């Protein structure tokens, strides 16, 4: 019913989106960056979509401009799958606890592109989750929440209310979102 | 089903009130001040309720009386359309993005008439809405919220998170009134 | 018994009064700024005074010149009105709670003319109340008490305690003086 | 002539209240909680009314809900015994003296239901008046006296200008309370 | 009706007092300090009292021990004076506006012997008000109001709000004393 | 269906609690401390439970050690009840507002046993709750919520925002948490 495939070729990176609002949480994400697949995963499974994400980029340089691109057309993707937004809820907020982190994210779909991100620890700015595999650095949250919003032309508010662990900051918000995203683009029965 | 006419005749003003719990939106407000009707239209809306206002007062002096009785009204006429409460949500809150503002209500039906409204900037004591009519002074809308609570006899609490512009903050701040309403008087399958 | 009328022309108004102490709140105040028009009429009401009052000032500019040219020759009125002062009570306060406002009033009618006021927050020397017509700042408060007093050659003493709205610390304080004049001017039964 | 006979059930506790504005200080107030029946025959006899309280509550659990049941009670039978409030001083203030303390209570019975209490030292939000039976918090006294003001519908405010002892700071709030009342419900002669 | 004579014989001073509480304000006070003079005729005659006082003491050392005195036996006088203390109004207090000063003293007749004295510049410790005779140092007013309240067995609160000159800030302590005792020795119609 | 029978037999207590979380707010509950009793009747009716608790401890002592062993089973019986966490909403969260007091509740069913308590004011660690039995110390609440959350194996975020009774901020702290758990147990339609 709402669905979207974006698909989006620039010189940093290649990237393929296939999106279903009225999901059951199928979700496939491939972008070369495994901690942001898994963010995208809990995003599209704690949202109910259906998503599949291939991404190529420059992993070699860093992971921003691939993680960008696809935020950017992840956004797009969302923005084209809600279409009129006609007889949704339009409001969602969802608050996610985490161990010792507590994270907050509210939209307003028919909203202008708007994004607000506060709360996070400001060692944040220079952590690294790193594994086996091209690291992700936490100072990129705000560039991707920005950038789902602008694309999206939704209004998005993250607050992390209290977090120590990097890694629960960050799926803490990723999750809030995915539920306040979940809410808002139920049909109201109104 | 849940109704309730009310004619309240003062010396200031002239008010008559038409609520239906169980609406659909359907919203006619004309009280002399238009910020005050683009308010109350929203508070109408936003909470699904049929809200005919109609308000007679000495808008020449200023708004404040007009405003004040009509709040007051529209608290009665609400508190007798709930009736007696029974066999509904009694609990509803709403977040109410609104471009950098983020606003906050929480409700209980049953409470005692309660009213806390923090957050606010310190600015806007002193801030005017003006078009090409009577003002709006940003001043009076804990009065409102207050009038409201005191003779709906409900806990209304009503947060501003963060915010700079005065439009935006007023608009979420109804908005998010009417939203916390529309959750509280909903009936509870348990 | 005590009445006094007073007419005084000057080239920014022209000011009729018409006062008498042992009267009944049969007030009619007309000086074209309605919110003045609104204070005059509770402070000749809650005094228990007759009062009639016609201004015609140049309102074009601003209503500071009408407002104080009223002021002083209210004050005559009223001084003239007392007389000798001979068998009254000459002292007299007043608590007026309004809402989240306390104000306060003391007099001393045979006291030489003095005028204090204390306590209005700081915002109140910018803000202005406005409606359909000719607009009221608030910083003219403190210049219509002193007329007030130094005119009538009382002791005014005027303090607000404590208060958020304008509106209401204004209403506040003229209530508070009409209060205390009325406790003052009556006759001593000793 | 101003009587009120009030009686409500509820699932906590069973009040009824009888109240006579035109008394001579005639009290008898029973409602498992000595120190709270201390206060209400000082609120009683120093507002010269006629006082029957008689008032069952769970006082295993403690005795908030008792003390709040009953002022809301009492706050009804007030407001109902004043009815029309015609030709009445309708404003009343009163200090009053207790050794050390010093406190302060201003009422307007036609102003809407109100209630500001301010001055009680911090250390009053901890104590606890206990004798042989069920002990009294102090933390209860802004709970009654904005009971009673948003049930009576009156503007009530409540100042503690210093003091040491909660016993004396209790009592004194009670007394003043209880002199406001009695010379705002006083028939004015003009 | 309520009267009393007291002679107090001492070392230090020979002192002599009439008192009349139902007077109409004549008074005759001679003890060798001028401005004491000053402030007993303004104590006796603000609060309508019949007042004689004749003090003889070393005004070669200073006024202390005669001011000391003399307020001693006028508290013996007064609470004598007032025997029983049946149906009188037993409580009183009076704001004295004079010039730039605002003084406000409460009383309560039935209760225990306490002084309460507040809000005095610290500058009237050191301050003498001198003539052609005996000078008057301020720091003895509170010893005069304490010593006045603990031989009446009164309950007697004195403050200063605001004040500059320390002729006006003790004149206005005594007016206050006086109006908040006649005010409080009144019958009381109930 | 999600029912559970726990029997915990300690030295210091006795418990039983049977619990079915598809109720409908039949509650019984009996633990030797009144006001604990009504803290548990609001936890199970709020929550829409079936709760019965018989519970016998050294009162004599203090109740400290009942009410953690109260809280440990009824976590237990909370966690048995939940069985596999299959097809249920798992997150839940509410505002409740009692009078002046807001508190929240996040609940997240299939994290592990964390608990954060946060915003209850530095004077309830040292503040009694008391009426004619057993009393109640409001240090014991974060006790009481870390309990059942490490029993249960859940994550529970308690934050109150602000609040100045000791009853009204534990009531509303319990009632959060009861609503929580009664929006996270719901089976999710997706
Ligand atoms: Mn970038
Ligand atoms: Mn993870
Ligand atoms: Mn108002
Ligand atoms: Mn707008
Ligand atoms: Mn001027
Ligand atoms: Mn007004
Ligand atoms: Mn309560
Ligand atoms: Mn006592
Ligand atoms: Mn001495
Ligand atoms: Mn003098
Ligand atoms: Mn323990
Ligand atoms: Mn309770």
């Amino acid at each position: 019913s709402r669905r979207a495939r974006i698909e989006r070729r620039t010189r940093e990176s290649d990237i393929v989106i296939e999106l279903d609002l009225d999901g059951t949480g199928q979700v496939a994400v491939d972008t070369g960056v495994p901690f942001y697949d898994h963010m995208l995963t809990a995003l599209g499974s704690h949202a109910s979509f259906d998503l599949t994400v291939r991404a190529t980029g420059d992993v070699e340089i860093e992971a921003h401009h691939t993680i960008e691109d696809t935020a950017i057309a992840l956004g797009t993707a969302l923005g084209q799958a809600l279409g009129d937004k006609r007889g949704i809820r339009r409001f969602g907020d969802a608050f996610i606890p985490m161990d010792e982190t507590l994270a907050h994210a509210a939209v307003d779909l028919s909203g202008r592109p708007y994004c607000v991100h506060t709360g996070e620890p400001d060692h944040l700015q220079h952590t690294t989750i790193a594994g086996s595999s091209v690291p992700y650095h936490t100072v990129i949250n705000r560039h991707v929440f920005e950038s789902l919003a602008a694309n999206a032309r939704i209004a998005l508010h993250v607050r992390v209310l209290y977090g120590r662990d990097p890694h629960h900051i960050t799926e803490a918000q990723y999750k809030a979102v995915a539920r306040a995203l979940r809410q808002a683009v139920e049909p109201d029965p109104r």
